[PDB]
């Protein structure tokens, strides 16, 4: 059964940007998003949402294959408040399909918000603490 | 002036044609070269046309920003070179904004001129409450 209620991904789309390319960057990280877009004049807010229990599978895989479980876990923990876990990733690196937590993204990070009633279990499943691949928690 | 050169980065989520549009909104008649740097492309435009600064001349006056423009030209000035940085997204809609936290980097305009004092005085005369004092 599901480990989260919903995933919401948010990014700003600037006038010199392509809304389609920003949608692609978001889907690279969380597949199957349903988009709404909101006009703010100086940019558009793109919001992606999914309640699909398999929505975190791409992150699960990228954290492991990039070998960034330690950084991923630190970022999840920093973003953990109440019933939400929020991370911010590099927009341009997401467009080429990887995760980068460097907060200095040509303009605007992509923000990923995970709404969950079991955040300790989510974080331990998504970004386990390991030593040479061996569980240390 | 002898030349106007204009530079901007094009990031992967950007459309090069939109960045070109923004540059041309500010300095018409530019010829471009593009340089791939991987994480972004560098776009560089150029023109020697003597009407190359009329849009800026006009926009500085129309937007009533003669004070900020002169201050930015002076800050950017030495010798035969005046460099200013303008907001890319505002340039895309056709205006000048000298606020430098520009989404996806600024557009950098270089004016090359043998007579930069005459240049600054003509383009953005010193003003008091908007009223030119020279």
């Amino acid at each position: 059964m599901t480990m989260f209620e919903e995933v919401e991904v948010e990014a700003y789309v600037y006038p010199t940007e392509d809304i389609r390319k920003v949608k692609k960057a978001m889907l690279n990280l969380i597949p199957g998003l349903q988009f709404e877009a909101f006009d703010k004049g100086e940019y558009v807010i793109l919001v992606g949402r999914t309640k699909d229990k398999r929505a975190l599978q791409r992150l699960y895989e990228l954290f492991r294959g990039q070998q960034i479980l330690d950084t991923a876990r630190m970022m999840l923990e920093e973003g953990y408040f109440g019933e939400e876990i929020i991370i911010k990733v590099h927009k341009q690196v997401a467009y080429v399909g990887k995760v980068n937590f460097n907060e200095d993204s040509p303009l605007g990070p992509i923000t990923i918000t995970i709404r969950t009633k079991e955040p300790q279990k989510l974080m331990k499943w998504l970004a386990p603490r390991t030593k040479d691949g061996v569980p240390i928690e």
